[PDB]
């Protein structure tokens, strides 16, 4: 065996999340060490979404107006500060809790885990992708903002974002811990397009790999294609264009399953050119793009 | 927002898992307070699978033959029983990360998370339905024996599975937390079917009702039906066949979007009937029958 979207173990970061109210706004928070992050805007009240001064408002708040709850616990803040499009407060207990992490941004097309979280406590956890317009096809509803994405290597945890706002495409975009916004979004009341929502091409054919390991192999062919000739036929179609490097981080999988790379770009070429004739792929009707050359290993150790 | 497969936090459940070793035979168990469960077949050789007669391989196991580790720490076992097809093995100390928890055992086609757990570790989180043939369309690997599947609601964590072996079909079956298979499944290694894998149709309405919510509204019709004229369009597509239970359970996602339920089995009955046109609802090109009336609703808060 089977083979489904997965998402890591929660728990490392279950207990990070903590309750962050400014005033009448209140959303979620990460405690790491002494430490609060969360979304900037908290200090924002109603009248100013559109085009807030983060500077002006953080300078008409103290120390005494952010309030921190990890539970039923209250933290107290000793000091706060803005990094970017986040902030930073500082408490006087650190998270008893604290797993072995690590900021990282990661690069458009990879997976995480998200986990959402209203008024501080974790609601569920789903896998998502950054998709290359730097957006992310994930649910939240109004609260979930502090809510991260993280992935969960041996025992280190690598947080990789941190939600901030819903576009009108109904995809959401946020930024890293370190306040810095995947893609040309910003964090002020206003419509922000996306851009074209282009397919991961890499993940598509490890996903095509991991269901020849399942016994879905209805899609393989006899033909082959160049590099070059796969890139045209996956323009048209907004495939990402697959490079020599992607070649080799299927690698592993070319030689796990006996299947060539540039066989499998010929099986997804007949499959973007003629559909799929109401088959079903591992259970999907859809080529999926969201798992990485990696989650298939993983997965089906 | 957005609408996807979530499961609930893993936190709870990652304390309570364990490795058992029953000589050669490792997987999965849980510790709740001063008992430890796991699937029966550990005592289980390799010669011993056709038709193995659990009574006598248990007469010749001892309580130090079984080993009990919590991580690094060192269970000890102090006595064992078999109930059904589980074992539980009781040791001298209690799980202090025992939650508050519940063994029930689900309805075909209600939903649970389940923790796919490798030698005692987490390995990761998916969301699962228990589907009307008693199976489950699950992600397993070997080893993956003893993780379970559960539902937490407010603090008290309900387990309702417990993952035992693989189908022809590479659907799995397991039992409840007291042994009981679910369906007409036995542990021992032999070919069983597990019957027609019909469609949950309460829980495809509940999956349109979230898509009304979140946008996708294309397949609203000016056209109603009957409940005996819908379940006669069902029985040859394999439907599940739709009850007033079933209507009245719908019955808060119905005044909540404004579209009565029998308006609904208006537009599946096209749906059924027509396809969907190379449309996509809530990212999907097939009919989702894996999120209850209950999920969407928690979910579309
Ligand atoms: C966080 O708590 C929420 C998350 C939203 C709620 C609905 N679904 C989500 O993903 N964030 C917001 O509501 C932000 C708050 C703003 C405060 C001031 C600074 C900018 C963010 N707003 C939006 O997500 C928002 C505003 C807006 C305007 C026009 C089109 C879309 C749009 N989205
Ligand atoms: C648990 O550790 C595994 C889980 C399996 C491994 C592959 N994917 C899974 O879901 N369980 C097994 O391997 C069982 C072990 C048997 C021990 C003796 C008593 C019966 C269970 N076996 C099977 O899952 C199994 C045997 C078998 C024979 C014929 C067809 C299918 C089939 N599946």
């Amino acid at each position: 065996s089977g083979f489904r979207k997965m998402a890591f173990p929660s728990g490392k970061v279950e207990g990070c999340m903590v309750q962050v109210i400014c005033g009448t706004t209140t959303l979620n928070g990460l405690w790491l060490d002494d430490v609060v992050y969360c979304p900037r805007h908290v200090i924002c009240t109603s009248e100013d979404m559109f085009n807030p001064n983060y500077e002006d408002l953080l300078i008409r708040k103290s120390n005494h107006n952010f309030l921190v709850q990890a539970g039923n616990v209250q933290l107290r803040v000793i000091g706060h500060s803005m990094q970017n499009c986040v902030l930073k407060l500082k408490v006087d207990t650190a998270n008893p809790k604290t797993p072995k992490y690590k900021f990282v941004r990661i690069q458009p097309g990879q997976t995480f885990s998200v986990l959402a979280c209203y008024n501080g406590s974790p609601s569920g956890v789903y896998q998502c992708a950054m998709r290359p317009n730097f957006t992310i096809k994930g649910s939240f509803l109004n609260g979930a903002c502090g809510s991260v994405g993280f992935n969960i290597d041996y025992d280190c945890v690598s947080f990789c974002y941190m939600h901030h706002m819903v576009l009108p495409t109904g995809v959401h975009a946020g930024t890293d811990l370190e306040g810095n916004f995947y893609g040309p979004f910003v964090d002020r009341q206003t419509a922000q397009a996306a851009g074209t929502d282009t397919t991961i091409t890499v993940n598509v054919l490890a996903w095509l790999y991991a269901a020849v390991i399942n016994g879905d192999r209805w899609f393989l062919n006899r033909f082959t294609t160049t590099l070059n000739d796969f890139n045209l036929v996956a323009m048209k179609y907004n495939y990402e264009p697959l490079t020599q490097d992607h070649v080799d981080i299927l690698g592993p999988l070319s030689a796990q399953t006996g299947i060539a790379v540039l066989d499998m770009c010929a099986s997804l070429k007949e499959l973007l050119q003629n559909g799929m004739n109401g088959r079903t792929i591992l259970g999907s009707a859809l080529l999926e793009d969201e798992f990485t050359p990696f989650d298939v290993v993983r997965q089906c150790s």
